């Protein structure tokens, strides 16, 4: 298969083991990107070296999908190139850059990589001397490129020593394939941690939707399309109402893939909860768990970015989704930051599941939630 295909598998299995590490809770819903998340990693992956890059390239994904270090290079100025060019009736727009301090010398082919895969701009800023200068400037960033979406990825300015920030933005917006019926909106029962019953304002389609319940891990899917049919938001609805971790807990990237391709078009009743979630994780302990140790301590090897000893300091992401009657639009941005050293069927969504924006056509999964408590 193509280095671009290895990417997308790569980031998709990297997307469900980060999806398993996240926060959740029966209060606290999940949201993120994984591909903004490995995005923004590639980039520092550009710069890594020796042990660090060998650590990354397993964490993630690249070396079970062979994809070899150049390959990564490669398969990114793919994913860059057609993102750009793709006809499509949803916009999904992917935007890269690099924040960095005004006296810093970058090597060479850092920006060369840095620009040919990535299409990342260079932009100086005063990180040691002008700290609420530097992180205006990058909240700013974050906001253009979020479409306003997202305001600020870091609340406060970052330390002194920061040398760079590898920052990622992504905006989706679609709209339904079919419609849900806005006179059909109505305050309906929908749990809330498995057990807590509430209403909320729940939505109503019948239509013609790609559907299968699976008995392995009992759980019935659906994929509701957006227009055009090349991207979907694919939802995961356990059979238990307090199912919902179990089910995170149990998904492989190979199970999720299976399950797509068993889905068929079947006249169904959706219902589905109006919602909107708004996330913040700072992906560091998270990263650390999924074996990703070196890059963040003394002897991090990212020669390849300054000929020096940097390190990263911290990765944090920000993400958003609203969805409603009409579609979906979702937000989400990452920031690496671097220092030196057939009968009726009724999918009623009324208790916590899982839901994955996805393009049809490649793979690519660009946004994935657990929604707990609406």
């Amino acid at each position: 298969m193509q280095e671009e295909a290895k990417l997308t598998k790569a980031n998709n299995r990297f997307g469900l083991r980060l999806l398993r590490a996240l926060p959740s809770g029966p209060e606290k819903n999940v949201f993120f990107s994984p591909y903004s998340v490995s995005t923004a990693m590639g980039m520092a992956f550009a710069g890594a070296r020796g042990q660090t890059q060998q650590e990354l390239s397993q964490g993630l994904g690249f070396s079970d999908v062979d994809l070899t270090d150049a390959g990564v290079l490669d398969a990114y100025t793919h994913h860059t190139e057609r993102l750009k060019s793709t006809p499509s009736n949803s916009t999904l727009d992917v935007a890269n850059a690099a924040a960095i301090q005004r006296t810093l010398a970058l090597l060479n082919s850092y920006e060369s990589a840095l620009q040919s895969s990535f299409g990342a701009e260079l932009h100086k800023v005063d990180f040691a001397g002008e700290p609420q200068a530097a992180v205006d400037f990058v909240n700013n960033w974050v906001k253009r490129k979020t479409h306003d979406k997202i305001e600020k990825l870091f609340n406060e300015p970052l330390d002194p020593d920061t040398l760079l920030v590898l920052l990622n933005a992504i905006y989706f917006k679609g709209e339904w394939n079919t419609a849900f019926v806005k006179e059909h909106t109505e305050k309906r029962q929908f749990f809330n941690g498995g057990v807590t019953p509430v209403e909320v304002d729940t939505m109503r389609l019948e239509a013609r939707i790609k559907y299968r319940f699976f008995d392995d891990l009992q759980v019935e899917v659906v994929e509701l399309p957006y227009r055009g049919l090349d991207y979907t938001m694919a939802i995961l609805l356990p059979k238990e109402n307090t199912g919902v971790e179990g089910l995170k807990q149990n998904l492989t990237i190979d199970r999720f893939q299976n399950y797509l391709s068993d889905l068929r078009e079947r006249k169904i009743t959706v219902l589905l909860p109006k919602f909107k979630l708004e996330t913040k994780y700072s992906l560091k302990a998270p990263l650390q768990s999924l074996g990703i140790k070196q890059i963040f301590e003394s002897g991090a090897d990212l020669s390849g970015i300054n000929d020096g000893s940097l390190r990263v300091s911290a990765v944090e992401h920000k993400a958003v989704v609203e969805v409603n009657e009409e579609g979906t639009v979702a937000a989400a941005t990452t920031g690496v930051v671097i220092v030196p050293y057939p009968e009726p069927v009724v999918f009623r969504v009324d208790h916590p599941f899982l839901f994955f924006i996805r393009n049809t056509r490649t793979d690519d999964i660009f946004f994935v939630g657990q929604v707990n408590k609406l």
